[PDB]
């Protein structure tokens, strides 16, 4: 990591209210992002915060924690898609404030349904299957809230993997603008 | 394996209409047992067949195949518990013809509910959980048929592992007689 | 393997025109089954042959070779489901001559669509995807031929895993009779 | 870890009397949390301390040490559920001072009974089983103290895995308030 | 294995009503021994059978199956200690008919209590501990039956490992005669 | 391997002048096939020999040895495709005598160019590349000789993997007849 | 890494508006490069930025993110080929502003088509193959935009691996100048 | 590890004359603890030192070194049980100055006899067994000195593992006070 | 193993009352040797038996079982040292009947004391050390009985490894004759 005499490049970016969400999303990544967001709200609760996303997905609880923290703080949040947005990435991209969700021209967006596993006795397996079913329902409700589509459309579009270009995702309601130059 | 000039000990026993079910029950064991039963029925459909059981359990499909083959052939079948009859083994012991199920004085019998696993997408997990639920119902129905207990008693007694001595298993309905000498 | 003074149990069964198809289906299993079928046709081309099936599935080419050999020889063929007929196994069970397909009362039958993989350059991936798609079409045509269902019903019923009891499979057209006793 | 010219993000948060309990709970995590709590009490024994929880569980002794340290110091303690609270997490969340336990709207809470193992001679196994039973009784007593439920309800609700949404956990007595915005 | 033109050495010995129990005792060993005993009873139910023991112990269920089979058949049984008799071996040596238990002059005999393990939830651990305790009681009862000692003496002598020479074991009641020459 | 009292199934088939070429082709397979062909020619040099092929391919030298031995002996040779013929298999299938090459209705045939590797110093790499190029030329010449196609068509058709149904392969010149029944 | 009293050599180079893209291109490399580009634009949006490339290639999404960020910022960008430029390297080298793409005299440039893989059910395989085909189309469009060649020439030249010297790549349109001295 | 601008949390605690003994006890842990104790004595030989214990045990020589260093220095020492004090840990807890040994209300204390191993020739094994026996005698003497119990009680109570709550350990003589609040 | 038309070489040798004890001595070797000795005694109780030894040693219980069986049967026994007689082997060589122990001119004989190990709690270690001490005493008594040396000489000579030529071993009392030709 290069240094700027004495910062590092990511701390220098954080001085400009910029947070990076890169790679797969797990508990360490989620805790780091949440700490940065809380610190930025502590500095000022009226200035916008910019989040750059390049992720293939990750764990449901970590992404839901990030989403809930984003909805909690009072600052307006802008989301920028650079590269990839799959699973929670595409859920985070759509979670920015209306009118402030952007993508670069050569990005890919992917949506699909959650996956998991069960093990043990039959009673245990029943309990775990019920848990994952209601988790799927909750995720679909969040998607329907932020894309302004209907529940039937969301259920139809997420049975299998679905890929989109920025124009297709803008038509779907995941994005607002596709930008070429500042 | 010792030989009897030229048989082996198991073929010499099979000459006396004796089949041995020892160790874990899998597809190879099931196919061997079924082939032996078909051969013995081909030799004669009126003479009794003796089955010695010492097993800790195994796969559901193999044991159900053995049970179905046992119910299909016309010969009367005697079952003998030597050492252990746990899980699928305890299902086979109770499947002999009425009045012909025996145990040795120092044997242990164990009953419990089936186990498994699920993996994949949410739809896949739902399908697999439904399959294992109806498997459990079918097994409970077989147990209730052969022990003359009610369905509620069977469901209560198999929530956890249950261990029994030969007298307790005779009172439950899994056995008819506990023998010390010929 | 027990011996009958000097045969083995499977050769003694083959003396009664009985062939066993047990376990996963691969090239060795297919070659053994085909050799036995050719030998039995060599002995006599007018007597029936009985095939017992307990399999979870296997490779497409081996199962298609077995199916083609079954359709080639002139002998009538009876199929017996003991325990499990899943994936390729369920294709063989339905391939017996009409009026001669049987199952035991506690068996499970499963149907679903084929799976595979692709690797390499984009042109190679396109070629392999085309190959697997036409493989799926051929398998669906065989199923529609032998179950007397329509192609739309077969396509709808095989998108996901589908499990069946002997009565359900008899209603579908995979079986003719469910037998309890000889 | 990003730095603030010179702190790290977690030390900058600790300057605001904020402690993070993230990931599995073991001895290192417990010692770090306890050291931070003692330092914060040293700075001031009248100001509130905030604890953010996102954990799947861990070891009983470490969590009990954290709980005892929380009950020892004189400062009021607020607990915040972000993401997940299972095993000790759900025990720690309920251990905050009354009126100061919060959750985010999309969190999951899980409760169940403890697990372990025994090995060795029969006398050793008896001793270890007695120890784990006493551990279970002590944990149930703590839960009953802090949720205001009866012991029978606690024992009934923890035989199997139990999952809860924030409203359900608020009704159970684990939480006081579910918050959307500051 | 050397051959006697065509037998092997163990089948040649079995022609003289001699059964060898060597090495650790598991399910395969138990099934082989039981098959040989049943065959020898089939040949004649009035002639003595000789059993040579050199074993360090093994599994409880297999040894109890062997013991029950020995007590079931009508033939008198002689036991010969060559080298070692520990755990189940020392249980089998004492199980011969009175007046027919022998040892070689330089053998070692060892007695101790059983061992095991438990795993899982607290209820499971309680069930497993209860099972192993009643197993210990059953083994102690068998020892007291065949050695003519009191239960308190047996419990006192088996808390730790106890080693014995043939004269000490003869005084204890495990043996009848120590022989130097035929 | 089943036995016919005393042959094995493959020796029983060899008594009917049937040779099986199954699985991958390597030096052991080639040696066995060549030995069988020489023995069958020794028995009689005027009777036809039947070869059943189910292979995914293999090594060039072994397949070329089999091809040369097939062209050497004086007996007419029939080839039968059951299941699969890829790489050398498709080369072997086309090598039968004209009018005697058959396939089953559901078989797949595949053709492509050879593959290899080079290593070492630059001079060594040049030598090895020259060797593989002339190997390719020789294989193409054999294909052109036996299919009656032009060299340009063969080079065009084998740049990438090419798959074929029995009717397409009959049109190409690899086969003579597609048979459903004897 | 040597230090310049307190910088490191790469931070000292970054003080001169120099960014290094060395080794394989993955998500970490892409995020670091993008952060450096954003910081350099923050310092000044009118001064040129120099990018040195020595890479064998990498992942498509990371390289496309770097390319999109390069086209977004307003600064003129010079590209310098030192050593190797294969896959995305050659795509990045051609993406500099016209008249500002340079190479050293002994460098190698390579172009080819993308590669990947597919797995799962047939529907999944179809979806993934469609995705990789449209990815190839997008890459070809970018190449045709920046080299001023026609689409047919680009598709012809990328079927196999193609190697070029700096003069050949200058004639192709990937470069403007080959320099020996400043 | 969090920092306090510039200390770490453990150095900040050491500024308050607090030493932490956490985790298993080995030579590195012992050397660190002894160095801290010597430094604290060098700062002042009249002020109390506080030691917090959460350990499952460890090596005998390291713990005896810590014990001897504690008895050597002139400062009064307070011991605090948080979570766990087992094996060597329970020896250190009892080693504090009279009237200054505390525990938290939910801690567990465990006592038992030492363990080891021997290997080699018979003379070596005799020497090593003698060494471990006198080690046991020395440990028992230390326990009897600090708990004010008799040697017979100590030997009777340590044959097997013995578990204690803080009240039971206070009755035994290991502790002075159980505290809920400061 | 070569065959003599149909024996093997070892069975052909056993036809001449020759037993081979080669390689390390363990339970399988001991059981085979004992079975052969019992068979040879069954054939005739007055003819001599010849035993050829080439062994580096082994387990104490197996060798003591062989020694006890050797002293039990009534036949005279000749021992022949070919190559090596070390540890247990040297104990068997000296165990032949007086006047019938021979060696080849270039053999090596080695004597030393037994080795072992102990593990566990201190009481267990004491018990195991006592057991190995009495084992050593019993072995020394056997050596003193068969060599006609005093116990002090045996104790002095086996503290360390001791090597001997046939003449030295004859002087020590392990052998009677060193032979060059029949
Ligand atoms: B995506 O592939 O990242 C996708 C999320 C999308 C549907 C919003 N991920 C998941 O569904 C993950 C996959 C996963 C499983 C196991 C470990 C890590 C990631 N699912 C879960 O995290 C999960 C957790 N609990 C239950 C069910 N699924
Ligand atoms: B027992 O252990 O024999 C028991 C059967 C009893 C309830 C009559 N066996 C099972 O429940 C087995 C356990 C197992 C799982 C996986 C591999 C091998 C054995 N269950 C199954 O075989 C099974 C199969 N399909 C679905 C669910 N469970
Ligand atoms: B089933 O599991 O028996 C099923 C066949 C059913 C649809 C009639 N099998 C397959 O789909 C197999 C799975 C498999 C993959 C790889 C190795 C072994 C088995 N598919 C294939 O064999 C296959 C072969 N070539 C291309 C695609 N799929
Ligand atoms: B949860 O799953 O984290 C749960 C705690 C809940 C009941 C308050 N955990 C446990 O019960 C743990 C599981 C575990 C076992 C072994 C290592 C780590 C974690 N149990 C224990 O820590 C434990 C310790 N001693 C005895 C029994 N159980
Ligand atoms: B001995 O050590 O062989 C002894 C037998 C003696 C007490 C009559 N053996 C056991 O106690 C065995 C040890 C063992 C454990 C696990 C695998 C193999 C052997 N115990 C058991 O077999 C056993 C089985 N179920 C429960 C408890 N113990
Ligand atoms: B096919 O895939 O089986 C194919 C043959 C076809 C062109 C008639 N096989 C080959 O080309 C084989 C692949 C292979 C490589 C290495 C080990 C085993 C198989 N090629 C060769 O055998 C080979 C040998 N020497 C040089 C070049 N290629
Ligand atoms: B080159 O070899 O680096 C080349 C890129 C060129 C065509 C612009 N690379 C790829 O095509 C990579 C290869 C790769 C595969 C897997 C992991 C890492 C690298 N392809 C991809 O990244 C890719 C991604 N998704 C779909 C298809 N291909
Ligand atoms: B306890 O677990 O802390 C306990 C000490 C207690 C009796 C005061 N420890 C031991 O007994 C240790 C166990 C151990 C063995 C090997 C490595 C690490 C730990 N014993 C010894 O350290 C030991 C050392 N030398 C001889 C014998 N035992
Ligand atoms: B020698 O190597 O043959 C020798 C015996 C000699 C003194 C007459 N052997 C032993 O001392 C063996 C070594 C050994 C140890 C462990 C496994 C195998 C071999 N000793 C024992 O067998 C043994 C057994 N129980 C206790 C002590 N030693």
């Amino acid at each position: 990591i290069p240094i700027v005499v004495a910062y590092d490049i990511y701390s220098r970016l954080l001085r400009e209210r910029i947070v990076c969400v890169m790679g797969p999303i797990d508990d360490s990544v989620a805790s780091l992002v949440i700490a940065q967001l809380l610190f930025l709200q502590s500095e000022s609760n009226k200035k916008p915060i910019h989040m750059y996303i390049n992720s293939p997905g990750g764990v449901v609880t970590a992404g839901l924690a990030i989403y809930d923290t984003m909805q909690y703080i009072l600052n307006p949040i802008c989301t920028w898609c650079v590269g990839q947005a799959a699973s929670m990435g595409s859920l985070l991209l759509a979670a920015g404030t209306p009118g402030m969700r952007h993508s670069l021209p050569n990005s890919r967006i992917m949506i699909h349904q959650p996956s998991g596993g069960a093990r043990g006795q039959a009673t245990d397996i029943a309990i775990q299957a019920e848990e994952i079913m209601k988790l799927k329902k909750q995720l679909y409700n969040i998607y329907a809230k932020h894309t302004k589509q209907s529940l039937q459309v969301i259920e139809s579009a997420m049975e299998r993997d679905r890929y989109m270009s920025p124009m297709e995702a803008q038509e779907f309601g995941i994005l607002d603008k596709v930008l070429v130059h500042p």
